[PDB]
């Protein structure tokens, strides 16, 4: 069985995980894992409570591992043992990904070193100091690296991941039977296509957050300097 | 406040609830509340745990109210607290509201008498028999009743929600901030587009599941009839 793992941390955007989710465990022959320091509640940044179903130590080797992003994202960047964990399963796994802020977790693990990557059109500053090559692209795969824009991300890349660890027939399957095909009722979801006053509005409610990022971003690539 | 609630049950398919939650929750000036029998865990279909918020009892009249779809579905076409329930706060809502075969369980609730909708393409066929109108398109409106087809249905439809409760440059500030800007690897997510071998699959794996509900949408007809 392929076994596939989301980090669920507090305040979480619960979305960038459980999107993926619902898709990933619609294939056969797959277990999906959702994974903290034990089992039991925690809480996304809406205030939906999940559940994770099994600790760092008991955790299967995993052939795919997905970390969402969210605003719990700064605690995770200085989490030793969130990160030495993620850094474990990334030596084995078949994909490693991330959606949206999450790739600035695979950041402060070390894990972009050296490679092409994506995050949140907000905070795409921050790859650089934490070594990687930034890509202003919705999906960047640099070998078994896979970074996602959008909340929806992990929906998409799914069907990928299932097309290449089963066929693509069975994407496609999958793909049908829950009738995914979206259709947007704005353009306004990339700062390119967005009105510039809308991008304004956004810009200015991000900005306390990427201030404490860029703290918390220096500290985690002194780290890596180390 | 504007109050939205979702109908949380057993076997759920989760991303239908979880997808406009996180839109919808990042609003200003809502409160969104996960309803069923009593609050406490609510197991979706793929296994994956949610909590309810709020019992039948205690939930305060909505604004909007949405029914999401899941294997679950036939269970509530026959739930007479859960269909009085629909029918009570549907008398107030500004809008009534479903995902995929959620639909089937507002047809259940004498909610489609008359009405044009739509639902889960394998199931489409149920529509009429609860009186509804077919219609074969992704969003379908009719007064205050909005149904969707696709997982992700109540992801785009939040969108037109909040532009029209709020304004567009809400809608759109809302799209830009979760970076919401899907394009699918595949173009299967139709019976109009996949390839006939998938849609031949796909429709035999529903089967099963088809007959069960043709049986149910009949007793549930009766009721309506009398
Ligand atoms: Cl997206
Ligand atoms: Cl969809």
């Amino acid at each position: 069985a392929v076994q596939i793992g989301f980090l669920l941390f507090p305040e979480v955007q619960q979305l960038d995980l459980t999107g993926p989710h619902d898709v990933l465990a619609s294939l056969p022959d797959v277990q999906v894992h959702l994974i903290w320091k034990e089992p039991g509640p925690v809480v996304a940044s809406s205030g939906l409570v999940l559940q994770a179903t099994t600790s760092f130590a008991d955790c299967p080797p995993l052939d795919v591992i997905c970390i969402p992003g969210g605003t719990g994202v700064g605690a995770l960047m200085e989490d030793p043992q969130a990160l030495a964990f993620i850094r474990q399963q990334a030596a084995r796994a078949r994909y490693v990904t991330s959606v949206c802020t999450g790739s600035l977790v695979l950041g402060a693990a070390g894990l972009l070193q050296g490679k092409r990557a994506t995050t949140h059109w907000a905070y795409h500053e921050l790859l650089a100091p934490l070594g990687a090559i930034p890509v202003h692209e919705r999906v960047v795969r640099d070998g078994n690296l896979l970074t996602g824009t959008g909340i929806t991300a992990g929906i998409d890349f799914a069907l990928t991941l299932a097309a290449e660890l089963f066929d693509a027939a069975t994407a496609q399957r999958v793909q049908l039977q829950l009738e995914y095909a979206p259709a947007p009722p704005f353009n306004a979801g990339s700062p390119d296509t967005a009105p510039a006053s809308v991008v304004q509005q956004a810009r200015q409610r991000a900005a306390d957050s990427l201030h404490k990022r860029r703290e918390i971003t220096l500290r985690a690539a002194a780290r890596l300097a180390a």
